[PDB]
């Protein structure tokens, strides 16, 4: 079958008022996997980083008395935390035993099925050449860990993944890829935030396909390119799980009557009340943007929706846009998909009035998502 993968962040609970979702309340049968961000660090060890993540990973690991087949994911790194603590921890064969023999220890304690690294990058912001080969290194030797301790204690192995970026210089400074196939269980594709505001043109989060102003480096930027690039570079389809937004990212347009793709901009768009991010809206959120009026657009070449009001403009995700690139997943063979974050979806159904978790659950409903636990 199709894996689907779905990301809890710890922030979410603390968001004000009806934004607030606890990871207790992620539907059990929903998923496949559950990813909790994030994990941190310390002196080359995994850890919790507050008491509250103690009783996340409680709930969270709780849904498995509902879905039996339900598998949960500890994440550790990120954008926020960068390349630093990954360089330390990667630079010695001791460095990495301490980290991956703590990894074994807390997954196990705190009921974890797997761990994804998410190096946000080897190789670049700072990170050196060698840890493209080290990060492939601890990626062997983490996998040789996980299976000889499933040996030992005559259980399952723990899953590891990782994150892969969506960009192809960062691919190139940073993922030994047919190495990294051989070793994870799933890579799982950053294939969003692809149009930065830096440009100085409204651009698409995550478009299936390029635009037709798309050019040079530029021609890259969307999920059919991407994930060819992965496979043609020697990924296992099979293991690719590719990123799904439940997110869209804003825009200032220079002149509201210059509302397309590819059309000049001022700034990132303004933080929304509830994720208060700037440049960033959740689906949820921008359900609210749509009510209060936001012309919407179905942008067929990219296969993606976009909707602006006054001058805001914001590129992102719909049930639609989930739609088709679920049918294009399935008709290029990939392992499956991960919604990043779930809790921007519209977890409560009501901001957007499509039931709950109306993006996931088109995913759920197309890549036939089942489990025997849940019926």
């Amino acid at each position: 079958g199709y894996q689907l993968m779905c990301y809890y962040t710890s922030w979410a609970k603390d968001r004000p008022t009806e934004g607030s979702f606890k990871p207790g309340n992620i539907d059990p049968c929903l998923c496949t996997h559950l990813i909790y961000a994030f994990a941190g660090m310390k002196n080359n060890e995994i850890t919790y980083l507050s008491e509250q993540d103690l009783r996340d990973y409680e709930a969270l690991n709780g849904l498995k008395d509902r879905n039996t087949e339900l598998k949960t994911l500890l994440a550790i790194g990120g954008w926020k935390f960068g390349p630093a603590p990954f360089s330390s921890m990667v630079s010695t064969p001791q460095n990495r035993q301490t980290f991956i023999k703590s990894v074994i220890r807390f997954l196990r304690q705190y009921n974890f099925d797997g761990l994804n690294l998410d190096w946000q990058y080897p190789g670049s912001r700072g990170s050196p050449p060698k840890d493209k080969h080290l990060f492939s290194v601890l990626v062997q030797e983490m996998r040789k860990a996980f299976e000889e301790e499933s040996t030992l204690n005559h259980i399952p192995r723990l899953l590891l993944t990782s994150t892969g970026a969506g960009f192809i210089d960062v691919i190139k400074s940073g993922y030994k890829i047919p190495e990294l196939s051989q070793s994870l269980d799933y890579i799982q594709v950053m294939t969003y935030d692809l149009h930065d505001p830096k440009n100085g043109y409204t651009g698409e989060n995550s478009p299936l396909y390029k635009s037709p102003y798309d050019i040079g480096k530029s021609a890259d930027l969307n999920v059919d390119s991407i994930i060819t690039y992965w496979k043609d570079h020697g990924a296992a389809s099979e293991k690719l799980i590719v990123g799904f937004p439940a997110y869209g990212h804003t825009f200032i347009l220079s002149d509201p009557s210059k509302n397309g793709i590819g059309d000049p901009t001022v700034s990132a768009g303004p933080p929304g009340k509830y994720t208060n991010e700037q440049g960033l809206l959740a689906y949820f959120e921008i359900c609210t943007f749509l009510n209060e009026g936001a012309t919407e657009i179905f942008d067929a070449t990219q296969e993606v929706p976009y909707a602006y009001l006054g001058n805001e403009w914001v590129g992102y995700d719909n049930v639609r846009s989930f739609k088709l690139k679920a049918q294009w997943l399935k008709d290029n063979n990939l392992g499956g998909a991960v919604v990043w974050p779930l809790d921007m979806d519209d977890f409560s159904g009501s901001f957007c009035h499509q039931g709950r978790f109306p993006l996931t659950t088109t995913l759920k409903r197309d890549l036939n998502v089942h489990s025997a636990s849940c019926k």
